[PDB]
């Protein structure tokens, strides 16, 4: 069982927080999920570390989670950005750039598939 | 000249047009501001639009010795690119403005350590004078 780190955006809106639980549910199915400022990014940098994948939810624009993301590239952490194009909002191109198609994934979705798409990736 | 990168968010860039230039504009005065402009050969030298974007905004970080950041708007970008910095073990500055009435990231505030990664609150009016300090 893999160690799971989630990320999303501490601002969230109603419809954000009900797919963030629903994704860290269906994460739980797979593995682990590991998920005073300094304090709170040391503990959040620690458990980045350890994780095998970082999936996070990219619809709200996010200083910590684009800087999550910008960490596990370099701690060379397989990624999967999930993100919602119903919501309007055009996805940073520092994070739809970033993709490879393999250990940098960025897929849109609609918020119906978002746990079949979770079991497809695993 | 020291390679000095500036950044800010993409969405926030007409409303605040005039502050991103006044910082640049004072960053000029201490090094060569790489994220200024952009040589086209250079792009067509190296892939989609974003994965272009992305790969110069890359060549630029590693370019830096300095990297700045305007971090008052919350922004993927910008996190992402002060994420790939202190893995490069960039010196950063990041601005933050308090008077937005935003609560600016735990991620960014507690990612301080005080000398190669400074977070520092500042009213617009002296972010000239702040840069001066910094760069003294
Ligand atoms: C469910 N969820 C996304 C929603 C969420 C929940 C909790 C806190 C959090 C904040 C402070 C301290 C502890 C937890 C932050 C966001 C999760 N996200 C993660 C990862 N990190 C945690 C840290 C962090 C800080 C700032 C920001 C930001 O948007 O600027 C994002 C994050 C996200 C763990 S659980
Ligand atoms: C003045 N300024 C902040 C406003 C700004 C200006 C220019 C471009 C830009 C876009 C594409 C190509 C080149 C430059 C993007 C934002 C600067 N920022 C930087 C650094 N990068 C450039 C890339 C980028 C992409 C997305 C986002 C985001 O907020 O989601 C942020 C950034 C910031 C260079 S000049």
């Amino acid at each position: 069982r893999p160690a799971l780190y989630f990320c999303g955006s501490i601002r969230g809106g109603r419809e954000d927080r009900t797919l963030y639980e629903r994704i860290v549910s269906r994460l739980r199915r797979f593995g682990t999920v590991l998920t005073g400022d300094r304090l709170i990014h040391e503990q959040d940098l620690e458990w980045l570390q350890q994780a095998d994948v970082v999936v996070a939810e990219v619809t709200q624009p996010s200083l910590g989670v684009g800087y999550e993301l910008g960490r596990a590239v370099a701690f060379n952490k397989r990624i999967l950005c999930l993100f919602r194009p119903q919501s309007g909002r055009v996805l940073s191109a520092m994070i739809r750039g970033a993709a490879d198609g393999s250990r940098f994934q960025v897929w849109d979705y609609e918020e119906g598939e978002v746990e079949a798409l979770l079991d497809r990736y695993f």
